[PDB]
């Protein structure tokens, strides 16, 4: 017996997890049971913070909790209400820890889009109908910060659908000063967004299907437009309206078409802002500070930081984050060198020259943590694997005693980290993805000294011992005599005399990475366990965490060079003698859809069947914050002329030596399902047969619960017939 | 003959099938396209002249789609600049062309995006839709005359039908009437302000950025219905001033008490027409006949000239109450009804008398009434061999009912049993169009003598080009349920022999008075099937097939989705014990109502059928529209048939279709039967873990009619069908 499809499906063999959310600097919460614990990292014993009883009369069911800073209030969450990929809509009532009551005077409205505390305190803001409520006390009226709010035109305190998918990675547009005083936000008006219109036909009862409306920038088309304001909350007034100061852009952004990118709180009166042009590629950081006298934000043009690029865009994804200092006079930013990796720089508020503190042939993944002598970081330094990640603690003091604080710990199951610290980086916890099974351990940020382990998965891990698992190898390849990394998910009791067949799961994304140390339990571990199908993936030209070099390859040429190197990738592949050359799949999702579908239409005999789910088929058909950040803009003077060239469409006569599946979702607000629709069409105008399957009102992640094993168990079937499995 | 007839051959269509199309402009000559020419031929004697030569608009600059010419003979309407809209609609860019001068007309032209445009029976008198909008062209270059005001896109029809009059009701996008003379143009105004819209996306060209969304005024069962008044206007005493003044028609007060429908117009003589209307429980019917008073411009309707035409077990009419027929003095009319034995036959009308007298009587239907004359009734029935599946012309006295003969039953029995005719102005000849079963074979007669002048089309040429082809022969039988005797076909591949298993394709329809088991001879996917990769093509008419008697055409009313269904299972089941038919291999598939017997009859869970297709299929009878939903189904309601519109659903049997292998196909851009419907079946599969396939269709409507879709879509189902069958 070994790991089934249907194992896969209702998470038979689950992995376990340690959430735990650090209230103080020495005492993290904990969820068991139903119940909430107060562990105390030091000691490790922990004391019941609330009884899995307290919500038992409730009459409904809460989705996410929210304690008060200070711990006087917790905020419930139900009535969950899922929207885009980070959006969504919910209720909420706040509970009176002290009072051990409920509150019902002025309670939040429902149907509320955002809401979250200040940083210290009980102080609440939340968003509702796209305007801005501050609550000083949970019992007390709130004050209507923002009035313009507006469906489908006006956010305030929230991300519009691009800047939400592209941008922030989330609905809030909020940001709270480092204590109870300040609330910045953003403004988007999409009144001149196009919007993008598709049906929906709901449940069975729904007579006439509900077409859905949303601005939805394409490549090219009208954006969004954003204004920034900041407002302080122990001056609200409830006779008169509050005031909101509105920050402003710097002139090399307001010449043209801009967006704003991050905002970063540097002391209690410093903000951080960081702005990014239509043509992604030359960012500027203002530094705001607020003035006693006309109560307004000056952003000294002294303390700008300008941050372009020549061979691609300004970040990976975004320009990066800000790490200010305590006293916010310097701060550490990941920017790529000189050579073309993103090491930790350092700045000063007043010197325009930052200073690298690390350098070599790998980049830093995030800064995770700044006390007074340490800085603290994630990257791919270790034994020169991109794919793995490690915890680096560097001293301030010298740019050279730089400690491994997790390379060694269990170099033989664990080359892929993540870490938690406390709230002044006393304590962290250390996440073990990989490659064997997950390990939690914490940690003493004194003497870096190892407390204990909090989770193991030893639970999971005896299971495994009777099933045949397989195995994952992470090597690479050579081209161009450049070195390029690939996974392989072996099949269990892998021979190399035998002949398998290779699946290539794909997705090729600019600055992405398929080849890693993680362990999962995926579709292609059922794939390589039952059906005996070694899954590989690959990272060529245009994947990120080795530099830009190899990331910006693909700049102005995308569906090219990452597409080139896939085939190339999987050319080579099939000279191993482990690997049947005449049973080589793709498969690919979003992105991956697009590059799987380009590979099937290269004309290269290298492939036989192939799988696209909710792939992109035209770059002028995608959002613009994304398509033009690599492609540029749509016009005979920019990049026009690869935006025609770069279309599947455009490929289909040669789809005839190869057997396709497209699969789409009827309601995908974010690759639209229009994509699809010329995809087929370009087919059918060149009598290429294919395999096809539409799914009624699904997203881009095709999650339902129904969905999600019907597609996994309709490609399986395409997979196995292709391969001539039983 | 070693070659085999393909799917290349189908698809491709290497095998062409020859026609006649004939356009009679008098009692004595006729129109028909030589080589790319016009031509006039006379009946009598069949020489020929040439009314138009193919290098006469040669240098016109525009790709004529079409033509029409005049009943006089002095202008000649051209139509080019094709955009079709839904099955009978569409919009085209017209020029005028003078016969007496040679010169193409420009003083005020005809506008561009007319939605219907017509001549006068008689002259060159001229009418037509533009903006929804009535306009009256005297002379063919002389400005027109703002008939009616009130054209609005999506909301007022003036002369053109909204998408339900158009699909369920006329079959037609014209809503113009005129009288013989001319002088009288009657229209039909609908209103679809309160209808709801039906909005689906549409994709266009790759270069189309964003997706456009149809939006269509259609209702579905239980929504409103569009409201229709009517209206006369003369068009000799035009104003031009004040205009014109349009004489509206009152609808009876039977039918003003609630929701109802304008179903036939039909003009009886010079100052007398004839409106029947329909009530929205489909089952009482009420055709008026007004004259046009010469005193005030009036038109009244007197109550004796008012006839009644209801339905106790059924709707009435196979879809639509029939047309009258009226005779020269406009004081009787012959109309086809339903039997007291529940049969449809021809029966006489007076105008003031409501007792009607069948003029024919039988175990057979009438199927229409071709051409009436001042003593004998041309028509079409299925009297011959009494075989429901066939049609042949018959020619009946109007002095003496025993004098019925048949003109076309013993032309030849043996490759001629389905007839189809076209008579002159007034009857003098008359071309036969022989469908089936043997090759189509086109002739003309005579009436005055009733004999053979000439042939006009053997397909001599398809003879010739069949030899090196295997073909399918076709058998037409029929098997026996509860003392009923219902009929299929079979379209046996070559060769046949019952010492074989051959795997047995059901292709079905099952709709309402639909009749798929024939003699017509084909050439199609069914062909292709037998022929080539030996598969029994079968299909069944049981149970709500009709011309057969209202007692089988009434049986599903009120109660689609279970006889329909039933039968087509029943005749499989009945195929399967042959012999000759395998078990192991049975399938079936349909398109439209047929898509919705093919997902019923797997969602049934009789476990008969290995695998089957259903393209276009309708779901739930809530998300058809009203008027041929509510026909059959009442309205959906609990105080009427809410309670069967939803124990009918195909949702509802998601978790039998775990035996079968599904196949589910729809054009995106259907706006018949919307892709919504699909929709929901593929949903209700999902939700119950069952696997199938699937096919969308970008932009395709109901017809998926599109050269390069309709390959691609009988390429599909062909591998579909290959598989399920095990064939190579
Ligand atoms: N960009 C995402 C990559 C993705 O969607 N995949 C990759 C693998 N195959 C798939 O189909 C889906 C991951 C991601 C999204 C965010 F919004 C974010 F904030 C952080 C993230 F890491
Ligand atoms: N829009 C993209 C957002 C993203 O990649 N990231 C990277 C991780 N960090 C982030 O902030 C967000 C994801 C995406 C790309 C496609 F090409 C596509 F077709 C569909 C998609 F969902
Ligand atoms: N109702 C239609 C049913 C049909 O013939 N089918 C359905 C499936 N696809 C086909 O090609 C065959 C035919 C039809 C006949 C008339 F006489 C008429 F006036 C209007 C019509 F629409
Ligand atoms: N709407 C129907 C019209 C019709 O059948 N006729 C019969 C022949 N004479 C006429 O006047 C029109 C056709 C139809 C029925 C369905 F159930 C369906 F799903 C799709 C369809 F297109």
């Amino acid at each position: 017996k070994t790991y089934t499809l249907t194992d896969y499906l209702k998470n038979t063999y689950r992995l376990k997890l340690y959430s735990l959310r650090w209230i103080s600097d020495h005492e993290y919460l904990y969820k068991q049971e139903n119940n909430i614990l107060v562990f105390n990292a030091e000691y490790g014993n922990s004391s019941v913070f609330l009884e899995n009883s307290t919500f038992d009369e409730f009459g409904h069911s809460i989705n996410d909790y929210s304690i008060s800073p200070d711990g006087q209030f917790i905020l419930l969450e139900y009535n969950y209400v899922k929207q885009w990929r980070h959006s969504y809509t919910a209720s909420y009532d706040i509970y009176d820890l002290n009072k051990r009551q409920l509150i019902t005077e002025e309670r939040i409205p429902n149907n509320t889009q955002w809401v979250t505390w200040s940083p210290v305190g009980h102080k609440l803001a939340y968003v509702w109908n796209n305007d801005i409520y501050v609550k000083i006390e949970p019992n007390l009226p709130s004050y209507r910060i923002t009035w313009t709010g507006k469906e489908d035109i006006i956010y305030n305190g929230i991300t519009d659908w691009v800047y939400e998918e592209e941008v922030f990675s989330a609905y809030s547009a909020l940001w709270w000063s480092p204590n109870g005083t300040f609330l910045a936000y953003a403004q988007f008006n999409d009144t001149e967004v196009p919007l993008i219109e598709y049906s929906f036909y709901s449940d069975e009862s729904l007579q006439y299907p509900k077409t859905v409306r949303v601005p939805y920038p394409k490549a090219g088309a009208v954006n969004p437009t954003v204004k920034f304001f900041v407002v302080n909350t122990d001056s609200l007034s409830s006779v008169t309206n509050a005031t909101s100061i509105q920050i402003t852009a710097p002139a090399s952004m307001l010449i043209g078409d801009h967006y704003l990118c991050d905002v970063t709180w540097a002391t209690q009166e410093r903000i951080s802002l960081q702005w990014l042009r239509r043509i992604q590629n030359y960012s500027v950081m203002d530094i705001c500070d607020y003035d006693e006298s006309s109560g307004r934000w000056n952003c000294l043009v002294a303390r700008q930081h300008i941050e372009m690029s020549t061979t691609g865009w300004v970040g990976r994804f975004r320009p990066s984050e800000p790490h200010f200092t305590l006293d916010g006079n310097s701060f550490y930013k990941i920017i790529s060198n000189e050579e073309g990796y993103r090491h930790i720089c350092y700045f000063q508020i007043d010197k325009k020259d930052c200073t690298f503190i690390t350098k070599g042939t790998w980049e830093v993944i995030g800064i995770e943590a700044l006390t007074s002598d340490y800085l603290y970081y994630i990257s791919n330094e270790y034994k020169g694997m991109p794919g793995g990640r490690n915890l680096y603690k560097i001293q301030l003091s010298d740019y050279t005693k730089v400690t491994c604080l997790s390379c060694e710990l269990n170099p033989e199951r664990c080359q892929y980290y993540s870490v938690s610290f406390s709230k002044e980086a006393k304590y962290y916890q250390l996440r073990c993805s990989g490659p064997g099974l997950p390990l939690y351990t914490l940690h003493s940020s004194v003497n870096d000294k190892g407390l204990r382990v909090l989770e193991d998965n030893s639970a999971l891990d005896k299971m495994l011992q009777n099933v045949q698992m397989p195995s994952k190898k992470l090597d690479f390849i050579i081209l161009n005599e450049t070195k390029f990394w690939y996974q392989m998910i072996l099949p269990p009791h892998f021979d190399k005399s035998k002949k398998y067949p290779l699946l290539l799961d794909v997705y090729a994304g600019p600055c992405s990475q398929k080849a890693d140390t993680v362990f999962r339990l995926n579709w292609a571990t059922y794939l390589a366990s039952t059906e005996n199908i070694i899954v590989a993936s690959f990272d060529g030209r245009g994947s990120g965490y080795q530099g830009d070099k190899i990331m910006h390859a693909i700049n102005r040429r995308l569906g090219t060079f990452e597409v080139e190197d896939q085939i190339e990738a999987a050319r080579q592949f099939s000279k191993m003698g482990f690997v049947d050359n005449k049973r080589i799949a793709i498969w690919g999702w979003s992105y991956g859809g697009y590059v799987t579908s380009m590979v099937l239409g290269s004309g290269s005999g290298v492939f036989k069947c192939g799988i696209a789910v909710a792939p992109v088929s035209r770059w002028e058909y995608y959002d613009s914050v994304y398509t033009e950040r690599y492609m540029g803009l749509p016009t005979p003077e920019d990049n026009l002329d690869h935006y025609r060239n770069s279309t599947v469409m455009s490929r289909a006569e040669n789809f005839k030596q190869v057997e396709y599946l497209l699969i789409h979702g009827t309601a995908d607000d974010n690759v639209h399902f229009q994509q699809s629709a010329q995809i087929s069409k370009a087919l059918v105008d060149v009598g290429v047969d294919f395999q096809a399957m539409w799914y009624t009102d699904e997203d881009h992640g095709i999650a339902s619960s129904t969905a999600h094993q019907h597609i996994y168990t309709h490609m399986s079937h395409f997979i196995k017939q292709c391969f001539s499995l039983p």
